[PDB]
Order: structure tokens, then sequence, then C-alpha cells
């Protein structure tokens, strides 16, 4: 369910701390070449959903988390 | 307009190059820590429509581009 | 792209919104029919549930540690 | 870009979806602080019930008219 | 999700504005290859036309009535 | 994330579609009170418009040269 709480463990800190480091770093490289505007806020929105879907990835893959929370 | 066609020049080309080298190689090294499935696919079209944002934001910035063609 | 840790305050917050949802999620996705739409409504619906979850777990007073990058 | 003309069941199907997912949402919207979140959240919503109410407004049986162009 | 059931005018306006996109997109569709981005352009197209054909009921004179 | 740099069939298959897409958004925008719709509209017109043109450039013989990154 797109409700589910996935409860993340060690190594699913340890996938998501890589992957956001990594986003982190190449859009503060794109962001300094990027004149300040309409189209460099959408990129950062854009940016942030984008980055809700890959951290999910990492969330529920198995062996990131120790145990689901279910609703209803 | 949103509709206007900015012809980049070599400058503008430059900075695309390197705003989307920096974002390809990012997203190589995030996806190959993501499991396949629907939220590692997600992640990768909500990119594609970021990247327009940080594209377009390059190719009309001052300086990128010699011309602008607009319509009607 | 900070990480929010919970605490239990937060995650009952977010049990309230989420069991909240579903609930409301499961009567309406019952009335509708098949197809495209009712597809479409569901991964808009995840959207949304992805800013509510963040804004319950980055409120003050609901989590134990924010990990910065 | 089809055009629905709902008729009595078709109205009273998106009542139904509409009045639950106002409570749902009413009940989350308290229990999140104001900010970009909270308000993303709720333009997400918005675009989630068009196409619900697309799905119901043409479910068979819920139509007087499809109006096609 | 405030409901607006449109009237003759509402419903003459919502032709109009529906009626030029269609002919828009289709002109446009012709000289689109198939692949995914000529899918997504229908897509995103189909949104917009929501957030369009809402404003135009929801203008003065375009409704008989609002259900909250 | 490939860069498509037209030839002039690709430049005049996006002046077709972006002239023809300008023309029927300002007939519709004139019909259109101001507003957050109005505004949401053109917001959702703009995104379509991003993939439509990169359709049109990257169409079989519409471009000198594709740069890969
Ligand atoms: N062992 C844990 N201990 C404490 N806290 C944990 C653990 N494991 C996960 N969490 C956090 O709780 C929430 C989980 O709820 P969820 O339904 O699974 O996640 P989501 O839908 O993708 O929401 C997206 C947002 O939630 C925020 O906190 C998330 C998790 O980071 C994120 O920062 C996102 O910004
Ligand atoms: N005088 C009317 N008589 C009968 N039916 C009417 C009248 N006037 C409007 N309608 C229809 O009611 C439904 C609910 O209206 P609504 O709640 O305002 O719509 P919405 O949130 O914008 O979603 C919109 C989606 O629903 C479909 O049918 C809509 C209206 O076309 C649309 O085709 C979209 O696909």
């Amino acid at each position: 369910s797109m409700f589910d709480t996935h409860l993340v463990n060690q190594q699913g800190l340890d996938d998501i701390k890589l992957i956001k480091s990594t986003m982190q770093k190449a859009a503060n490289e794109i962001l300094d070449k990027l004149p300040e505007g309409r189209e460099k806020s959408v990129f950062k929105t854009k940016l942030e959903e984008a980055m809700f879907f890959a951290t999910k990835a990492a969330a529920s893959k198995s062996g990131n988390y120790d145990k689901i929370i279910k609703y209803g």
C-alpha cells in the first residue's frame, strides 16, 4: 500500500545517505550555474519531488527496513 | 512567452554540458543503488522533468543565447 | 533533502494522517470504475501523501533527529 | 477533453467521494504545520480529485451525455 | 473540491476552449513521432485542461450552482 | 538527458507546433478569468510543451547532432 510506513534500519539510512549526499552535491553545482528566476526554482521543486521516490525506493528495498507499519 | 525558442551559443552549450553531465553522473550513481521497481522509474521521470527546467534556465541565461525566435 | 527521524509523537501523527487517508481512499476507490483515471488518482494521491508525511515528520516536536547531507 | 454531463447517480457518487475526501483532508490539515509541504499536499490533492471525479463522471450509468470535441 | 454545475453559457465557453485546444492538439500530434515524449505531451495537456475548464466553469455567469 | 541540435526541418516543425499552440493558448486564455486555475493551466501547458518540443527535436530527420553526456 502507498500508505505503508517502512521502519528503516541502518542499511536503509546508509543507502539514503549515499543517494542524498550524491544528489545534494550535484544539485549545488548545477544551481551555482543557473540564474536566479522561475526556471531555477521549478528545477529545485521538481528535484525535491523526484527525491521522495528515490528515497522511498531505498527505504523499502529488501534488507533496508526492519518492519512495515500498515494502516487499516 | 513560454513559447520562445532560444538559439543557444557556445557558452550556453558549455553550461548545458556541465549541468547535464553533472546530473547524469549523479543519476547513474543513485540508480545503481535503487532496486528495479515503480519508485525507481518515477524518480527517473520526475528527474527528466526537472532537467527541462534546469536546461531552460541555462539556455535563456543572459549571454548564453544569441537570438530568440518568437511566435505569433 | 534533510531526513527526519521521527520520535513517538511524529510516528503517532503519521499514524493519524495515513490511517485517515487510507480509510477515505478505500471508500473512494470502491466507487471508481477500473481504468486510467482511477490509476492516475492513486498516483496523485501518493504524491500528496509524501508531502503530508514530510510536513508531519518535520514538525517541531515530532522528530528525534534531522540528518543533513 | 471529454465533457461529462452527469445524471443523478453521477451527482450522488461525486457528492460521496468529494465529501469523503474533504472530511479526511480537513482532519489531516489540522495536524500539519503551515508551510510549503502543507501547501503542496493541498495542490496535489486537488489534482488527484480531478481524476477521481472524471472516473466517477464517466462510470457506466453515471452520465446523461459525454460531449466529444 | 467545489462542484460547478454549468449553465448553457458555461457549456458554450467550454465548447469553445476545448474545441480550440483539440484542433491544436490534433495538428501537433500529427507532427510528433510515436513514443514517450508524445505520450507525456498528451497526459500533460489533459491535466492542463482540467484547470482551464474549471476556470471557465467558475467564471461569473457560467455556472448555475456551486455545490460545497 | 541527450541534447538534440535541430536542423532546419526540426526548426520548422518546432515553428509549426509552437505557433499552433501559442495561438490556441492565447484564444483560450482570453476566455478565462484571472486566478489560480488560469495560472496552473499555463504552468501545465508549459510542461506539456517541453515534451512536444523534445519529441519534434529528436524526430528522425529533424536533428544535425545529438550531444550525449
Ligand atoms: N526507523 C525509523 N525511526 C525513525 N524514523 C523513521 C524510521 N524509518 C523511517 N523513518 C521516518 O519516518 C517517516 C516514515 O514514514 P513513511 O510513510 O514510511 O515515509 P514517506 O511516505 O516516504 O514520507 C516522506 C517523508 O517522511 C519523513 O520521515 C519518514 C522516515 O524518514 C522523511 O524524511 C520523508 O521526508
Ligand atoms: N449542469 C451540469 N449538469 C450535469 N453535469 C455537469 C453540469 N455541469 C458540470 N457537470 C459535470 O459535473 C462533474 C463534476 O463537476 P465538478 O465537481 O465541478 O468537476 P471537477 O472537479 O472539475 O472534475 C471535472 C471532471 O468531472 C467531469 O464531470 C463534471 C462536470 O462536467 C468533467 O468532465 C471532468 O472530467
